[PDB]
């Protein structure tokens, strides 16, 4: 294997002697050379572990490093300042100052210019982080909501131009907001030029996808593949018009890229560098689990998938240090956490906490949540969870069966209950969700619907507003970067017309992708409305989180409340949080509170609470007590 010094000398061979002397004395080359020294051994090691003695590895690597240098050279000086800042502040992601939001540009603001016009609202809300849903060109009609990408470079013209996107990112940065976008690197649309040219037999795109002559290998693979959208097709493959079969983990119009071809890694690393130099701060690594395949396995979470992501990480450390990764792994918690590492994905979605928030609202019992917060919350140094309540996707019940079994809970039976409960097929349920991907072969099902729909706001359940507050309080205070599904902060309900659009009617996730509700946002400062009640209470929690250092960092210790309905945990040995998941009043006894200070200020309600007597919480009440 080559060394960084050898490879650097060859990078420079493209220059005339006169040009080269100038480059070698330059600040950019000095920084690039330093980062090569520090980070190239990781890049080489990870790529070696995946591709081994492949003839194409060294030529690909040299091509990639040449691109990395050109990319860093071209990179804007303002971005190079963020590179340095984050290179010397790896824990910026862990600051209590960070609060994120996510929205669709079209649904929330019409187009990119409209989105730029909403930036003052984002500042008003206190956001420091904004994830914009897939922005680039995609098939007309059905595109999995933009996740079938036809071009990584050309903006969806319904949203505007690449110039509009540049103005948005600059305007976000001006407003103190990180720009977060998707890196959809497991698959492209079937209309992507790479896909068309690969299928057409263009030798330049040979082996860019997984294409088979018949069902022989697809049948073998399907013995062990999980079905993500069983409504759409069985197993992991779809048939082309010419009779061949292509790997399609997701929709039939999403073709899995073939990372066993090192030139595919190179191609996507080039796409990553392009996004980096737009000034993107965080790339959401979509479908991380699926980027390596192996017969006889689930073709999820394989060692090479992790190694490739670590290879991508090294490329950013070399050529765009400001760019961090957010892993999307929605799976068993033992597998979710493996993507999170300073050298892999520095942050990642926390589906366990999210799913168990909803679980706890249904059961009223904090057992599973307490277990998760006790044993699966704390992370390695320089990493963080992204804690959330809802997303653009369905809710999957991804708690661990093994964990549940310790508590005497059958995972299978419990999921059957949660699914009935949240689609209003259980006596007395307050939830108004919609099924998503019921799989008759496994009994698995997921849930669609907005936060407000799932807590009972559609039917004006008097507890709905407080339920929303409780859920978000936990995401905001457990430690990690909280992510608001924009629209939730004014109680936005389902798009009840989603099923009438023939492009959407077989995908119930569209139920919880409503447009910006002008009527609700107009009432956000009106305490007489649900919208204003939700907004003011969420905004207050955001303000407290961001201003109070007791929330800093990602670590917590749970507190045994001795009440099966009340969750408790402590931040920085200084903030004691209680959340009541019962619709009835619930007490923490004076006996349970004996070790605490005599009195404590509650940041939620603003009163001084006596801890030497029984503490009774109203239904769904949250308390944030300063105990140091
Ligand atoms: O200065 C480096 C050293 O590289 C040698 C070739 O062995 O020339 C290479 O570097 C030049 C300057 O970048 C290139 O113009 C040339 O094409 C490349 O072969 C020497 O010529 C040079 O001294
Ligand atoms: O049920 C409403 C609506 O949802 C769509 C597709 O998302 O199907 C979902 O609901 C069906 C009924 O339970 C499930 O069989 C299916 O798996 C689920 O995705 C439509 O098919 C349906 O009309
Ligand atoms: O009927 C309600 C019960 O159904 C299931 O058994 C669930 O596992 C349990 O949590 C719930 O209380
Ligand atoms: O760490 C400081 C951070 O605060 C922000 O404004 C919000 O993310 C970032 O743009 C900046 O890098
Ligand atoms: O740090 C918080 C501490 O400060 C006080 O208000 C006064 O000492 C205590 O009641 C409280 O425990």
């Amino acid at each position: 294997s080559p060394n960084s010094q050898y490879l650097k000398t060859r990078i420079l061979d493209i220059y005339t002697p006169e040009q080269r002397a100038g480059i070698e004395k330059s600040e950019d080359w000095r920084q690039f050379s330093r980062r090569m020294h520090t980070h190239f051994p990781k890049l080489m090691n990870e790529l070696d572990s995946v591709y081994g003695n492949n003839e194409a590895l060294l030529p690909m690597l040299e091509m990639l490093l040449a691109q990395a240098w050109q990319s860093y050279s071209q990179r804007n000086s303002s971005l190079k300042d963020i590179d340095i800042a984050r290179e010397n502040n790896p824990d910026w992601i862990l600051s209590n100052k960070q609060v994120g939001g996510v929205c669709y540009v079209d649904l929330f603001a019409g187009d990119l210019k409209g989105l730029k016009d909403k930036i003052p609202y984002f500042q008003e809300l206190g956001l420091t982080y904004l994830h914009l849903m897939p922005l680039f060109k995609c098939p007309e009609g059905k595109s999995d909501g933009g996740y079938a990408v036809s071009s990584y470079r050309d903006v969806n013209p319904a949203l505007g131009t690449i110039g509009d996107l540049r103005e948005v990112i600059a305007a976000l940065h001006e407003a103190g907001i990180s720009a977060v976008v998707d890196f959809i690197f497991n698959h492209t649309s079937n209309e992507h030029e790479w896909a068309q040219r690969c299928a057409a037999g263009d030798p330049l795109f040979d082996n860019f996808y997984y294409i088979f002559p018949d069902r022989r290998m697809p049948d073998q693979y399907d013995r062990t593949l999980r079905e993500i959208f069983p409504d759409q097709h069985p197993g992991g493959f779809s048939q082309l018009e010419d009779g061949r079969w292509v790997w399609t983990t997701f929709n039939s119009f999403q073709w899995d890229l073939n990372y066993s071809n090192p030139w595919v890694f190179r191609a996507m690393a080039g796409e990553m560098l392009f996004l980096a130099n737009l000034g993107v701060d965080i790339l959401r690594m979509d479908a991380v689990a699926f980027i390596w395949k192996q017969m006889g396995t689930s073709c999820e979470n394989l060692p090479q998938a992790h190694a490739l992501i670590r290879a991508f990480n090294a490329v950013m450390r070399i050529a765009a240090p400001a760019v961090f990764f957010k892993s999307e792994a929605i799976d068993h918690p033992d597998q979710v956490v493996q993507y999170i590492g300073q050298d892999e994905c520095q942050i990642g979605y926390n589906p366990l906490q999210m799913a168990l928030l909803w679980n706890t609202l249904a059961t009223r019992e904090v057992n599973l949540l307490h277990q998760a917060l006790t044993y699966r919350h704390n992370l390695p140094e320089h990493t963080a969870w992204v804690n959330y309540v809802r997303s653009h996707d369905d809710i999957g019940w991804t708690f661990a069966d093994e964990d549940a079994a310790y508590l005497g809970i059958s995972g299978y039976d419990h999921r059957q209950f949660l699914n009935r409960f949240f689609v209003n097929r259980f006596d007395g349920s307050f939830a108004r969700g919609v099924p998503f991907q019921y799989n008759p072969s496994t009994g698995d099902c997921r849930v669609s619907g907005t936060a407000a729909a799932l807590v009972g706001l559609a039917q004006d359940d008097p507890h709905a507003v407080d339920r929303i507050k409780l859920l978000y309080s936990i995401a905001l205070s457990t430690g990690g970067l909280p992510l608001i599904y924009l629209g939730d902060e004014v109680g936005t309900l389902n798009d009840d017309d989603w099923s009438q659009d023939s492009n959407k009617s077989d995908d119930s996730r569209w139920a919880h992708r409503p447009r910006y509700n002008e009527a609700l946002y107009a009432q956000r400062n009106n305490p007489s409305t649900a919208a204003g009640q939700i907004y003011q209470d969420l905004r207050h929690m955001i303000a407290v989180r961001q201003s109070n250092p007791r929330f800093d960092g990602g670590r917590l210790v749970t507190f045994n409340t001795n009440n099966k309905h009340i969750i408790g945990y402590i931040r920085n040995n200084a903030l004691l949080a209680f959340g009541n998941f019962s619709e009835y009043p619930q007490t923490v006894t004076a006996h349970t509170l004996q070790a605490m200070p005599f009195k404590a200020h509650d940041l939620i309600g603003g009163k001084t609470i006596s801890l030497n007597q029984d503490l009774t919480l109203q239904p769904y009440q949250v308390m944030w007590l300063e105990i140091a």
